[PDB]
């Protein structure tokens, strides 16, 4: 079981819950919305990464009448729904309400509480369509290898969210952001943008609490599996399958770490800071380190170089978009592949920023 | 004609197999018994296909027919009135008013969906989708016909995906059903490697086979007498092909190799509570392969051992990344696919087949 | 000029249809059907090999206000009325009719009369109901190279035709096939699942009666050229555009035949037969013979392909797409072109069967 | 500025209408057969070369408010549209007429008057479905360069078109065809199927007749541009768009003409003549000249290659696309481009209606 | 409130065409489709907008191209009983006490049963040479300029001035009473817009935010400086990621600056185009070889140098015909050349006269 209520009593407003895959955290999470959507004249957006996987959901029943029943009660009562004109009537505390659902919203009582958007289809809903939105739920933020062979992020997905959100979020104190994962893992753009490091510590204490947002992680309910059910004996039956439910840490992805003494061979001039690549050379062949250096000390004679045109200065060259393709593509398939040693979680994820926010 | 789901109804097994019987409408029968508990049961029906086009190119609207109708119902079904070009049916079951709409990827009747249409190539998407009252699901060509179809390939990791989706269509219900039907029938395939089933013609004589989990059923084309009277059915039986075609449902049941051979494996994979081992013994004309199954790491101390899963990885044991598993099992999967290796047993096929096809890519 | 309604008084139920472009054999057979599909509960089937040749077609100029005038004459009234809702309002005998035609379909008063379907996509609708089909029209059903410069036929297309045969229709003996070709010639699938062989003397005949079906062949009408119009001058000068009236039998394919005594060197076991190629060494080069034998009889130790398996025995060599390409795609290829002796036509006829039955592209 | 009334008091039914870019030549032409449309019972076809040059076009204003007022004046009353219908409603000389504008079609009281239409297109349509059409407008036809950078003729465009000519017009006497070209040039299809060699000497005329068919050249206005208006001035600043008002006759692509005496190395029979091509050896490489022979005198040993199975006879090859693309698709080239030497200009329409036809990309 | 970007001063000025540079996420189609909306409601004008790309048009979601908010930023208290319908697209509400609807079908926007926007991309505006539009009063190019960042590999339409104006043309006609407004939410060199234009972009205008022109006047717009409410983690959250931070003020962060150089020797090649002689000067240099881009008024000291002629009419003398195939062959080389910043200018007044002949006779 699963539920958002002890997230909504703290201060953050910005919560990254991952595994506990098939818990119903999307259903608790529109589930304890519904009253802040129903009578406090509040909406909520539906996010997902693609078009397709808002295509292919089922907007009818987004809300159901069980979910209804579980969060109202008693007070729900006289439910009477036409599937086929997409439309859910019903009474709670003896008021008549009638669920619509038109294209990729929801309507309560003629009045949108549900809007779903693609991250893909972001730049088109730039129009300021959301002036009562309260919630947004980011369900299946980080990708599964293991379920998707091949899904890709978006290009710079992570400034793609951030101007989503600020659309949607106007000069409104109140707003909520439910990021939802079943899988969990490193050297994702979220967990760069987040600047949350995954480790195996904070999956034991199983909630983490940080400055701009708090992250949960959710332990798989130990529900029997009936062996009289054969559909049930079938699923055991299938290794691949069986394991896919509980493989939510299965790979952390955890990245090399080590310390170089030695300058780097090149800089970068990102974010107030350099970045430096290191190469160490070993009889095998060359050992790579990437290093962040606060201030250009004791590299004096080192090249830097600078994406940003305006900030531009000195003896700097500047890198384009096609000549930085051609050097550092080798470098980031390097940080891709954990190939490289990092020298410490916090310059790792300064590194990933700068690998996704250029990542062609 | 003569084939209907009652017979495998009746048994306990919720899980059933068809192969055979093309062209004598499984999947008309198989919806037409379902009726009575659709439209007055409260539970709904899921029709599934491989492929999207499969259902984009499907007739929802005649997926329900008025014969249909007639037959299951007789004399109860009257007053028929329908309007194609708003997808409308309209008649009367026991005297009361029923309509039936189809609209997109649904069928609804009297208001209530029945009939939800769904691809398993875009079921990864649904897996959060809500499906209340699902009481039967239809995997309809359920195998492969490389005839009708040339290059047609299955889903990456075709099973999984098909288990998560009776995971989200099926939530805690006891009382559900699952019929897989197939106009072919042949080894190599996914569906047939997830179940456990190993397709030997010895089986298909006897015509049912019951199993643990699920029931398969062979059904037999009646050979019944060609009318030679109408010109269509003569110039059919000119064409070979085409004639060869009614008959070809167990044609080729793509049998595999088995040979023993005791050397060591060159290299193991970890799966299953097992080790799977490919050895090769070296011949004069080029080399030989045998693919074999090991219980324990009795007598392979030093033979490097592959394995899948990050959090079962142990001692000196190789990870398997995609990058790792097409550098070495590339040629390897190859090879199993086209019948070029020897297994050591019907059991160890089926094992081997669950591994290649739970990792294989394209 | 012409129309289907002789053919239709024979017995035979399966026609085909050659020549005659611009003659409206979609029209007449269109316009015969009418009668039979408003009120006698049958609806017609459209039929085009490819997707893209339905997916230009214009489905609501398929019936047209001067077809139903034409058929209907003084019984038909009130065509006055187009809603821009594919509806066209009319009358006949009296009775008031609404036709709408709708993404692929035509409705005649709330009921689908017409079915447009591709062969390409033949094979996904194994499991589609068509309730009461009793025509099918597979219309251009032989390729025309000077319209269309690059359509290829499809992939054993006679067992993906007689399949959809089988699909629509279902234990109906009142059931009826046309095919019509703008052009005629040999080496196409079609004639070769017919087992028809195109030659000059049947053309002049111009009937044709076979055991399942019967062949009529279209003439284009000879006509005077009125001269004092422009735009029949302007046509003349052009030799291109004179000459496409009558190219609907510029060329028949026509192969070459001769018979070489020497064993084959292969055979291939099909349809209670065998298939055998003959070389023959010549200064130049190599000479191709392609013979059929009754029975193996004096070729015993010859190999033997069986392309199917439930029917392979002793020493003959299992046919699969790695082997047919690796060894017969090049003879394949020598059949396409006219570049192999045939025994006889009736030979050359089982030849193509198999030809097209396996020839992948 | 410019009308049609002058062309369409001449007794020639076909014209050709080149220059006069801004004028509203389609604007005029359709104006003045509204009148036909609206009462003489007469439809009216608009043509064009691809399917988007129809797709993109709106059809709802090709018949526009102003142009009813223009053409109608004081008759013209009661206007009320409602655009999201596409529906005109209005009236002239007191009567209610509606036009109605629908897919393909633009209908005037429940009777279709224009339809459109796309030569790539052709072959889908009938005779059937165009009863009483009186006026064929082909606008754009020849392809600008400047303002689309890379459209391409349709192969055997001109036989496309004169089988649309045929289709639409059957014995028909009352038939008007309209081409309308913003540019002029040699060496594309309609030119050589018309017979037409552009010279400038006929462009200073400003008028040219001829058998079948009538020329006229359209020069745009010599009008002085308001420079009070900034469009304008910007437009002036721009030379490529300022040269594309006057390019109607930048470059007519005159030919290279030239004589050679010795005999051609190959010949083509081509509508009732021999085509030949004559190569000449020089220092620096090969010299081409392309001929016209009317009889096989002097040429009897050299090869004579038939397109045309039906007139193949005595030891000429047979010509087919495989083996035409293998020797003639360097000399299309050649032809393509000013590379080559033709007899008269007489010879070099006779070569471009051959090349043109077989032509394939 | 005034802080958002309207055209409001633009209108009051004289000139009738507008280029408007920056002010990303500031409303700049949103705020110019406002103020138009009193003519296209009432004056019984229509408007067009326009798009480089068909897919910029087809993924353009046409119903929200006017909105509740801006129907009540701009008619404000006049705008009441607001009731759309999800089902069929169609907004209906009231204006002074009058009934008025906006329907959204295909590529038109209809009110009160009267198209008021047509959509439009200039790769299909050739062939729609001969549409009617009968009072279209305002035409809007946004997104003008191709960003980098947003699009990786977007290309002009070849030709795309000459496309650009003939639509003009189709659009107007005989039309005193006409605007256009070009919206970029980047501004660099090296566009065709630009160099149609004849406006070479420089630092020293953005700080002015005004340039007048004889045919035009450009704008530049600043994205508000508002402050940032740092108590908000979603404020902090996307400080902290710079690439977002950076995306705001990144629409002049490169201007794409050319080189400028003077070379005395004569020409390698010369190109008469637009009564002037074009020529490329080659340099050997011991590292390779030199490129200097020049103009030259008159044809004096370079008797015996080739000139290539673009145009058959003014074609004269010894002069070389310019043909497709023949600039091909040369230049390609050429073009790429100047395409990166790799060539010599003799002056901005050079550069926008050798990017206007490069960018006419561009391949790709």
């Amino acid at each position: 079981f699963w539920t958002p209520k002890r997230l909504l009593e703290t201060d953050d407003r910005i919560f990254l819950v991952v595994g506990g895959r098939g818990v119903g955290k999307t259903f608790n999470v529109t589930g304890e919305a519904l009253d802040d959507l129903f009578f406090n004249n509040v909406s909520m957006v539906y996010l997902r990464r693609l078009g397709v996987e808002i295509d292919e959901l089922e907007k009818n029943n987004f809300i159901t009448e069980e979910m209804l029943r579980v969060y109202f009660g008693n007070r729900f009562s006289d439910f009477n729904a036409d599937e086929s004109k997409q439309i859910m009537r019903f009474s709670i505390d003896g008021a008549i309400h009638e669920i619509k659902a038109i294209r990729n919203k929801i309507f309560f009582d003629d009045r949108c509480i549900v809007y779903f958007i693609a991250l893909s289809r972001a730049g088109h809903v730039k129009s300021n369509n959301y002036p009562d939105v309260k919630y947004l739920v980011f369900d299946e933020v980080i990708i599964d290898r293991s379920i998707m062979p091949n899904a890709r992020y978006i290009r710079n997905e992570f400034t793609v969210l951030l101007n989503l959100i600020e659309t949607i979020k106007r000069k409104r104190e109140d707003f909520y952001l439910f990021m939802l994962s079943n899988v969990g893992e490193n050297f994702n753009p979220i967990f760069a943008g987040l600047g949350y490091y995954l480790t195996h510590e904070d999956i034991k204490k199983g909630f983490v609490k940080r400055e701009d947002y708090c992250v949960q992680f959710v332990e798989n309910k130990q529900e029997e599996l009936n062996m009289t059910d054969p559909f049930v004996r079938l699923g055991a039956k299938n290794r691949d399958f069986s394991n896919s439910k509980t493989n939510a840490f299965e790979n952390i992805r955890t990245p090399y770490f080590k310390h170089y003494g030695k300058k780097p061979k090149l800089l970068v001039k990102y974010d107030r800071q350099y970045l430096g690549i290191a190469e160490r050379k070993i009889p095998s062949g060359l050992e790579y380190y990437y290093q962040v250096y606060k201030t250009l000390d004791g590299l004096e004679n080192i090249t830097v170089f600078n994406n940003n045109f305006d900030t531009l200065m000195e003896d700097e060259v500047f890198l384009e978009e096609t000549q930085l393709k051609k050097k550092f593509k080798t470098y980031f398939e390097l940080f891709q592949q954990n190939m490289v040693y990092h020298e410490s979680p916090e310059t790792f994820l300064e590194w990933s920023k700068f690998v996704y926010a250029l990542k062609l």
